[PDB]
């Protein structure tokens, strides 16, 4: 996990130029059809750059190069924010965003918001690509089961929930430098897997119960 | 190239390069042209790098197996040189090739990788030499206990250092140390080229005369 982080500059350096010219190109006199192409380089280039950025920092985390910072953040305000990106396209029918935050759960807890923001988004975004019609509910509750209260977050999948082989391969997902690029055909897109690894790093477990899927994450916490 | 870059890196970058090849068909100013010209000449660099990084990790891990089929040796070596002739005509370079009288027409092996290794060395020449002559000698080597094939590519080019020579022969990934970040970007395909030959069955070494650098592999020629 040192490697990708060690040579991070040279994976960044040309990509910084691709968007560098692009966010610069918009200022030039662009014709009607030209600007349609240049912004495509902007729009598609970023979603690859963020992917690149998203795989390097997780590569840094498994090495122990950097730490997940512990701060006290508004748990509900983050979740309701996570919904608001998807609520704008929730007006299209045959899907319904539902949020249930059990009254017992705290409003603020100690953890890392940004990396939790990804995992909640990555679990939520997967539900949209899965469901053609239906409704998606996100529960934020704590399961008192266990020696010490632990927080749980789950998202319910609409269709073809999981391959029996496919899920097991998700639970035992550990990716190295080259492994993050190999395009394993088994199929959990990069987005899902990176998301999975973090939820192991912060403690707790990942759970998917496929019933004809509820991508569940159970972070820990100390009772205070 | 024998490693499939991810479904989520290849296709966004596929759209970026698709624009640059398409955008030049549109009238644009000179200063505007360089911006799109680099994205083609730089967006490829990252895509070439991600593949190269991935290729080593697959060679070391052993997930790569070689075909055993009969191919025409002359065509392959003749076909590789046809690629570079257009790149060699502009560059003031005369590339020449000699194939010994004794080396056979057909040998059993893997023609797809052997092309890549021959492509790998042959590219390195043009990368590090101008004004010079590039030569490709194909000749069997009888010094071993049994006749073996060996292919030599040398350039009237600038030599390799004492440490870059040592690095190309010893450095490995998911191992001790890769020794560089800046220096590998150009010479990474040569390590890959070594990985095949070392797997192919014979040793691949480099002897740098202080000017011409000869990169020669020895492949185990078929029994009879
Ligand atoms: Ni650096
Ligand atoms: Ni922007
Ligand atoms: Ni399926
Ligand atoms: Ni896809
Ligand atoms: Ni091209
Ligand atoms: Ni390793």
């Amino acid at each position: 996990a040192e490697f990708l982080a060690k040579i991070s500059h040279e994976i960044r350096t040309p990509m910084n130029g691709v968007l560098g010219m692009t966010e610069l190109l918009l200022g030039t006199p662009l014709s009607a059809k030209q600007r349609d192409y240049v912004q495509t380089i902007h729009s598609a280039g970023n979603e690859l750059l963020t992917l690149i950025n998203e795989i390097l920092d997780i590569s840094k985390l498994e090495s122990g190069q950097i730490e997940l910072d512990e701060v006290q953040f508004d748990l509900n305000a983050l979740i309701e924010d996570c919904l608001d990106i998807f609520r704008v396209k929730a007006e299209q029918q045959r899907i319904e965003l539902i949020s249930f935050t059990q009254p017992q759960v705290p409003r603020v807890i100690g953890g890392d918001p940004t990396r939790l923001r990804q995992v909640v988004l990555s679990l939520l975004d997967n539900a949209f690509k899965q469901t053609e019609e239906g409704e998606i509910l996100l529960v934020v509750a704590l399961d008192d089961q266990g020696e010490t209260p632990r927080l749980r977050i789950a998202v319910q999948d609409s269709g073809h929930p999981f391959d029996a082989k496919e899920r097991e391969a998700l639970l035992t997902a550990e990716l190295h430098s080259g492994d993050f690029l190999s395009a394993s055909k088994l199929g959990s897109h990069l987005g899902l897997i990176i998301a999975r690894q973090l939820v192991r790093l912060m403690g707790g477990e990942f759970g998917i119960q496929s019933g004809s899927t509820t991508l569940s994450l159970t972070l820990p916490l100390d009772p205070q």
